[PDB]
DNA sequence: AGACAGAAAGCTCAAGTACTTAAGCCTGGTCTTCACCGCAAAAACGCACGAACGCGCAGACCCCCGCGAAAAAACCGCCAAGGGGAAAACACCCAAGACACCAGGCACGAGACAGAAAAAAACAACGAAAACGGCCACCACCCAAACACACCAAACAC
């Protein structure tokens, strides 16, 4: 039973475009594509901790990082994004 | 009132103490110039876990061989337009000069802010029980794959 982003990248769709569907290649690139966009940004969240003598990864290290390989608009609605759900989920 | 005496500062004259020098030149050799202090992190050896090792079974799926339809791939030929060569020329870039700027070097001052130290707690990891989200199995539906018709409209000729 080897895990993937299927289920999500699904539900994703079905929120923003209710009447379209996806290809079983095209879901495969999703996958690749979310399993790509995770490594370059722990990656990066890593080298940061390390630079820093941290040995904790919290969400400043991924807000830099996110900030580093986004780039502008990107990035700037990424950490909106970001900040907008950490907020919501602090204060349940 | 004055005359006598005693008590004074003074003054001088013997003991004790601090300080100084100690011939000129010359030749070799040997020895030594922070020592004792102790943390860093590279390393020794035991102990216990557990990750990877072995080996055995399952079967999935990769290799090989077969025949046919179909198409792309190979070969040949005309030829046109494109790559390349030669030529003009003009004004774009390099070169040389004189005058001047500001980069560079050094200096000192002030202090913002980086690195360290000591405290203190909120936050992450652990063990555990728990149940529901995400996976597999398998069904049915309809998008796009396909074939057949057709109108449309770019191409090139004149």
């Amino acid at each position: 039973r080897k895990e993937s982003y299927s289920i999500y990248v699904y539900k994703v769709l079905k929120q923003v475009h209710p009447d379209t569907g996806i290809s079983s290649k095209a879901m495969g690139i999703m996958n690749s594509f979310v399993n790509d966009i995770f490594e370059r940004i722990a990656g990066e969240a890593s080298r940061l901790a390390h630079y820093n003598k941290r040995s904790t990864i919290t969400s400043r290290e991924i807000q830099t990082a996110v900030r580093l390989l986004l780039p502008g608009e990107l990035a700037k609605h990424a950490v909106s994004e970001g900040t907008k759900a950490v907020t919501k989920y602090t204060s349940a």
